[PDB]
């Protein structure tokens, strides 16, 4: 049975960097990058996603619903493709997701509703769609939360240097940070997925640069995986 | 095995009337009304759908994508519920769909793209979603096409007397009519569903009032069902 583990964290916490570290450490370890992340850098999904990203910069209250539905669809399709296609010869197969359908809804879509970028009907339609489109083989064995300060993530947005992201304000990162803490640390966020309240969570502090010094983080991962 | 038959036709051709006739004629015959039809007349789907219908009257180029995705989702959910819930004691089970996921895409969503109510990205995202969300137990054994003139349907819009529909112009009904003829009569419409080109189609002329005189139409249905 493939173990499914989500990597969760704020914008520029280090999730993509961490996932591309893990992928290389075992042939029994595979990764599903976040579609939105891949859109940001030829396929019709990439063409659609690049357009949606640009349209979102111009007016989020017009495109948030369209963006969030396509982002989540794209993720489910990509996660199921890896789950059905990969690790068939693995001894102890693990698939690492760069975020989940839960971060799609409870972090991003939720935040856009709160920022008045979706109206009540768009948010209620989104939740209905999400509740339904998520009815199975994608349920998580575990979550790894990469915890960074908003300041760390703001500095890492600067380092990554996507022109379109240099305008992201600290306040927005602080809001996303608070949502992550409520969901994954305090476990105060109510979701419509009962099993989630029971899913084991590994919290890793990634404030210190780990690109060349990640053995302690991977040790924590291997320990966490052995408990599942 | 439940036989799945779609009832296809223009606005106010008589599909709802015909489906509510059929339902009563056999305990082995069940119907899935079109969600959009039900929205037009307490549940969160009805609340969402009524809002989406009203928002669409005000500006279709804003709401067409949201409307078409929720309409099609709502249909898949309702068709699968009947397929999983009903006719378990039937000898020769038949489920009649009021329209299909194909009329959703090739008639309505297509028409809205053509009427510049969806941009290329919205239409390409819609088709991608549709291709994907349709990957199974809903494939049709047969189609029944209720063929009425645009003039007949315009007269039947008047008879049904939905205030919001009295503005529908003959030209729009003529466009929908042409799409139906290309798909179901000439079979000239290319779809992304190969099996559809092979699905048996029964064409019924419903220009004459059938509310109290429908035996000949039902005879054609029973004959058609015996060939499948
Ligand atoms: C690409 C892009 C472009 C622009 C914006 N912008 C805003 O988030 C935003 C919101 C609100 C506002 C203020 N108000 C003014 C007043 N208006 C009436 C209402 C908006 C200004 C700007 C975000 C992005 N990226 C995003 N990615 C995600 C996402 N990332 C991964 C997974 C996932 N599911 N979702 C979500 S959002
Ligand atoms: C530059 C700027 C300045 C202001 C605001 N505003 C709001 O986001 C916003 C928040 C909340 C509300 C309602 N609240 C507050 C006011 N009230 C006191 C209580 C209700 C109203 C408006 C957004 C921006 N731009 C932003 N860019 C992004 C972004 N850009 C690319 C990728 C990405 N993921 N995200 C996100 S935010
Ligand atoms: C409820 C409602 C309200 C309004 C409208 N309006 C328009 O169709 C419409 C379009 C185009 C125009 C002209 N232009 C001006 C210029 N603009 C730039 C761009 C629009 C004006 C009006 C349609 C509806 N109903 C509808 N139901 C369906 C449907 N029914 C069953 C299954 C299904 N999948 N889909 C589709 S559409
Ligand atoms: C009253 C009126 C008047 C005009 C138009 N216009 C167009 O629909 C339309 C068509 C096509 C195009 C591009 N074409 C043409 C122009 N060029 C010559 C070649 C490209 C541009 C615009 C729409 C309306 N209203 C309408 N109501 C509905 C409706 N209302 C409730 C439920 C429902 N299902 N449908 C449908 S249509
Ligand atoms: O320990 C780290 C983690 C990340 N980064 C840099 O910070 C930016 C954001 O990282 P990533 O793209 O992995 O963040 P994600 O958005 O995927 O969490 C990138 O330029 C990384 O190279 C770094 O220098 N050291
Ligand atoms: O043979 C018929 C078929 C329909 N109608 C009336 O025409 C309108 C449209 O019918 P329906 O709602 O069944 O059309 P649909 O949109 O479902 O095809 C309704 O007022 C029907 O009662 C009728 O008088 N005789
Ligand atoms: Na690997
Ligand atoms: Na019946």
């Amino acid at each position: 049975r493939i173990k499914k583990i989500s990597i969760e964290g704020n914008i520029a916490a280090g999730k993509s960097t961490f996932v591309n570290i893990l992928k290389q450490l075992s042939e029994d370890w595979e990764v599903v990058p976040e579609p939105v992340a891949r859109w940001s850098n030829l396929t019709m999904e990439q063409k659609n996603g690049g357009n949606v990203l640009q349209m979102m910069y111009e007016k989020p209250e017009r495109w948030s619903f369209t963006f969030q539905t396509y982002a989540c669809l794209s993720r489910i399709r990509a996660q199921l493709a890896s789950l059905n296609g990969k690790l068939k010869d693995a001894e102890k197969p693990v698939l690492f997701f760069e975020r989940s359908v839960y971060s799609d809804r409870y972090i991003f879509a939720s935040n856009l509703y709160e920022s008045e970028s979706m109206n009540e009907t768009e948010w209620t339609i989104y939740q209905d769609w999400h509740d339904w489109m998520n009815n199975q083989s994608l349920e998580l064995d575990g979550i790894i939360y990469l915890q960074a300060t908003p300041e760390t993530c703001l500095h890492r947005i600067y380092l990554r240097g996507r022109n379109e992201e240099q305008g992201i304000p600290l306040e927005y990162l602080e809001k996303l940070h608070y949502k992550h803490e409520s969901w994954l640390l305090h476990r105060t966020l109510k979701t419509n997925f009962d099993y989630l309240q029971e899913v084991p969570i590994l919290t890793l502090d990634v404030n210190e640069d780990f690109k060349d010094k990640y053995e302690s983080l991977v040790e924590k991962v291997k320990e966490f995986l052995s408990t599942l």
